[PDB]
């Protein structure tokens, strides 16, 4: 599978470069995720005037070594090759014609067209199966001359075959074979998107990454990684290239030959993934987006869901899919860090850590959660409590998912506190900046650092003079976010403070040898971006309410989380959104278990769900996969 690439030329003194097998790519428990596997082909070139009768004999040679998919011919293939599979029933058929055309009355192109008018009937099926095959490869030879090679035959092109091609190619003028290698995925679709894809050889680097690649030292004739992992670990996963220096003279016998690299098959690239988590989280995904179809959500349109270990980084899962009208899925996983959504109030432990953080609010300050009421009497409210008066806690404000908490933490950022009938603050510049200042903190709005491409931060608008924008970020309903920004999120919530670089790349292998990883060269760690600018009364007070949250009867997670497997912890999030002009909504989950000593956190997004006065509890995908990975 060893293609050259290289021939450079200087004292009468060539240097070649031969390519070598790219590295594999496993989950966390060594299972091959992305392998290589060897594709022969049978090939032929056409020279200048090779002739017909010399292409029929060389491919009748070739129907002793190979087999043939008769497919493709077509009935003027046949046609034709009937002519020369029996000269005396053509000239019997053209007794008339022939004379004609001896006489100079028909021309050649009439006789021909005349003839393969005249046969279809029970002397077209003359043709025995070896005819076929030799056929079959036949029109193959005749696809376009010059010395470009056609190929005859690259799918199920077997081992047997191409040995005993190989070894009579002396005998086939114009026939040839080649070794090419291919990635082999294992276990099919799953994570396809994410592991990328290498340039095609015929590609070479394709145009959209050609110079950043020259600038490397590779060529244009080199396979690279394209897209996602192939790509952002290509060097790593890429070998390094066997160089020989030779030193000729005169007419070009080499007098010294040197070995200036023997070559190296790529570095093994293993991942966080654990392909039987994905595959249960795969499965758990498609069950739920049917599940909440048959309940109504027939315009949901994304499903999406991170799982991490929130003490290192790691991502252990991660899914998506996008959903059509008729509930028809595609593979979406990349969705989780390339697109961005209004996630609604599960942003709120993020809003309380950068009110403390600025003195607007104090650990366990209450407030009273009633409709509030602005100059010409615009208004504000919390979903649980729209007529009435209620004094919470910040931790309860957690678990009743209350807007008007926030709402009244955000006015006091912003210097100017809550009283009836105020006019909203004109310049809110400081405060949002502020407010974005305590989101960053915990993951929302910056990249979180994942090791793949295209990472977006979500979309951040301006914040100068519009205080109902700033109050909307305050609940999560200004600024986008990714599912991989609320799961990073929720695990500096559940790691005490400290945000963590999201990381599939897990460690690197100084792989030498055919099938086995060899020693460990490099561990891909999780460092640790930042912590958290927050007591840890605080941070344990947002612990408690997320706790609150999955527990308590009043808490919006209730119904799905109370009785997981091990105590779960989190935050639900409700956000109003538009499709065609129908009112629909994101629901957004985060969480994390066991509550005492975290293992497992995740984000969960559906996008265009009905409005709810029916409650979907579309966060029993999140139950499932804690029930699951903590089933043992
Ligand atoms: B928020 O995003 O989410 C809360 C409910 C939850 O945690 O799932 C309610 C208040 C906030 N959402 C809204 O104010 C807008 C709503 C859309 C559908 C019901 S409320």
């Amino acid at each position: 599978g060893s293609h050259y690439k290289q021939l450079i030329k200087n004292d009468e003194n060539i240097t070649v470069n031969e390519s070598v097998p790219r590295g594999r790519i496993l989950d966390r428990n060594g299972k091959v995720l992305v392998d290589n596997a060897s594709k022969m082909s049978i090939t032929y070139t056409r020279n200048r005037k090779t002739s017909q009768k010399e292409m029929l004999n060389t491919a009748k040679k070739l129907t002793d070594l190979i087999k043939m998919d008769t497919d493709k011919i077509t009935e003027r293939d046949k046609k034709d090759f009937w002519i020369q599979m029996y000269p005396s029933s053509a000239k019997k058929l053209m007794r008339k014609e022939q004379l004609m055309l001896e006489d100079g009355s028909i021309s050649q192109d009439q006789f021909d067209t005349q003839l393969r008018d005249k046969i279809g009937k029970k002397q077209l099926k003359q043709l025995t199966k070896k005819d076929l095959q030799v056929l079959a490869i036949y029109r193959e030879m005749n696809a376009g001359s010059t010395l470009d090679p056609q190929t005859i035959k690259n799918e199920d092109v077997s081992e047997k075959e191409y040995a005993a091609v190989s070894q009579q190619l002396s005998k086939l003028p114009g026939v040839n074979t080649t070794m090419d290698w291919d990635r082999k995925y294992p276990y099919g679709d799953t994570l396809r998107g994410i592991f990328g894809d290498v340039s095609t050889s015929t590609e070479g680097i394709p145009k959209e990454l050609t110079e950043q690649y020259l600038s490397k030292g590779y060529s244009r004739n080199d396979r690279v990684g394209k897209s996602y992992l192939e790509y952002q670990y290509e060097d790593v996963l890429k070998g390094t290239k066997k160089q020989m220096k030779y030193t000729t003279d005169k007419s070009g016998r080499v007098i010294s030959s040197e070995v200036l690299n023997p070559g190296s098959r790529g570095h093994d690239l293993q991942l966080t993934i654990d392909i039987d988590l994905q595959k249960k989280v795969e499965s758990l995904l498609e069950k739920q987006i049917s599940k909440l179809r048959s309940q109504g959500a027939k315009d949901m349109d994304n499903a999406l869901m991170v799982v991490q270990n929130p003490k290192n980084g790691d991502i252990l899962a991660i899914a998506g899919k996008q959903i059509d009208k008729q509930g028809k899925l595609k593979d979406y996983d990349i969705g989780n860090f390339t697109a961005q959504y209004t996630v609604g109030s599960s942003v709120k432990g993020g809003t309380l850590l950068a009110g403390y953080q600025n003195k607007a609010i104090n650990v366990g300050e209450t407030m009273v959660d009633e409709p509030l009421k602005f100059q010409g009497g615009l208004t504000k409210r919390s979903y649980f409590n729209k007529n009435g008066h209620v004094s919470i806690d910040d931790k309860q404000a957690l678990m009743h998912s209350s807007n008007v908490y926030m709402f009244k933490t955000a006015l006091k950022l912003a210097g100017d506190p809550y009283t009836s009938g105020m006019s909203l603050p004109n310049n809110i510049a400081d405060a949002g900046r502020k407010l974005r200042k305590g989101l960053n903190q915990v993951g929302l709005g910056l990249k979180t650092g994942i090791d793949l491409p295209n990472e977006t931060p979500g979309q951040i608008e301006p914040l100068t003079n519009n205080p109902g924008n700033y109050l909307d970020l305050a609940i999560g309903q200004y600024d986008t976010y990714t599912p991989l920004q609320l799961s990073q999120y929720v695990s500096t919530i559940a790691n005490d403070g400290y945000r963590i670089q999201p990381h599939i790349g897990l460690s690197i292998y100084e792989s030498t040898n055919k099938d086995e990883t060899g020693p460990l060269k490099r561990k891909i760690k999780g460092n640790v971006l930042n912590k958290v600018n927050n007591s840890n009364d605080e941070i344990k007070e947002v612990q408690e309410g997320f706790k609150m949250a999955f527990n308590e009867k009043q808490g919006t997670g209730y119904a799905s989380f109370r009785n997981t497997v091990v105590p779960s912890a989190g935050k639900t999030g409700t956000a109003e959104v538009f499709q065609d002009g129908e009112p629909r909504v994101n629901s957004t989950y985060i969480g994390y278990a066991p509550v005492d000593d975290p293992k497992l956190s995740f984000s969960i997004v559906y996008t265009n769900q009905p409005v709810p006065p029916p409650w979907l509890n579309g966060g029993d995908l999140g139950r499932d996969v804690i029930n699951y990975y903590f089933k043992d």
